[PDB]
């Protein structure tokens, strides 16, 4: 797709084509919401679950990550497409909190699914206090009066009721990597909630006012370098409490989520907190596990 040139000048039929594609998407990602949070027994739910899980998230993902290495987003995604991705946040953090047996099978593709789509938002649903100085934000954009007309929640902190912002979110992090606890007991944080802020970040730390110093903090997002700086503390201190218990391919999925992560990290930065990783992964070289 080339959202740059369909944005810049495209006839309405396939525009509208385009945005009732992508409102159609989430309008079924929400009604299999309820009806799986309502369905715990069981098929036409069966039926509409195979759909979702084989194509609609997987082609939706690709088309996330499209959008977020073509940079396809500051162009595709401005005005009411951003509240159905709004919409589609709230299903897919749903989905990545939601504790079902039923679920437990495909969740993978669901972290790979968040991840492209945190990838590819353009919107810091992560840094409510600061969206004011977001162009993006629909808040800006739509205006009290059109916001109070559609579905909005009309608040920065109800745009996303039970997601957390970034600072909740992190505190979180830093709670369960100082509890040390079994994969097994709360596995839905590392393969939910680490590859959308991994991706969050990767996409929004050139949009960090430090990256930019003229227009800084009235720039759209602080994700500053001490950030990344605390993500990668995290990192290492999650793989290193559960090197121990089970691992897993899905911490493989993880380092691969942070391989562009990771190529943040100046070489040299790299010693002293990969050093470790270089000795506690090369003594420990006899896995399946493979880094870098």
């Amino acid at each position: 797709l080339d959202a740059r040139t369909v944005m810049k000048t495209g006839l309405e039929s396939v525009k509208s084509a385009l945005r009732a594609f992508l409102d159609n998407a989430a309008e079924d990602l929400e009604k299999t919401m309820e009806n799986l949070k309502q369905g715990q027994f069981t098929k036409g739910v069966t039926q509409i679950i195979n759909y979702t899980t084989v194509a609609l998230l997987p082609m939706l993902s690709s088309l996330f990550e499209h959008i977020g290495q073509h940079q396809f987003g500051e162009d595709l995604i401005l005005e009411d497409v951003q509240v159905s991705c709004y919409r589609i946040l709230t299903s897919l953090y749903a989905l990545g909190t939601s504790k079902s047996i039923y679920v437990e099978r495909q969740r993978s593709a669901l972290g790979e699914c968040l991840a492209a789509f945190a990838g590819a938002f353009p919107v810091a649903f992560l840094e409510t206090h600061l969206d004011k100085h977001n162009i993006y934000s629909i808040y800006n954009t739509k205006s009290s009066r059109e916001r109070a007309a559609l579905s909005l929640p009309t608040n920065v902190e109800d745009v996303c009721p039970n997601i957390p912002s970034l600072e909740k979110l992190m505190e979180e992090i830093v709670e369960l990597a100082e509890s040390g606890i079994r994969y097994t007991q709360m596995p839905h944080v590392m393969e939910v909630i680490l590859p959308m802020l991994c991706s969050y970040m990767s996409r929004w730390w050139e949009h960090g006012p430090e990256n930019n110093p003229e227009r800084a903090e009235m720039c759209c997002t602080a994700l500053n370098s001490e950030h990344m700086n605390t993500l990668l503390g995290n990192i290492l201190k999650i793989i290193y409490n559960n090197l121990g218990i089970d691992e897993g391919a899905w911490m493989k999925r993880l380092a691969v989520f942070s391989q562009p992560i990771i190529n943040k990290v100046k070489p040299q930065l790299l010693k002293t907190h990969f050093l470790p990783l270089m000795e506690k992964l090369k003594k420990k070289a006899a896995t399946v596990v493979s880094e870098e």
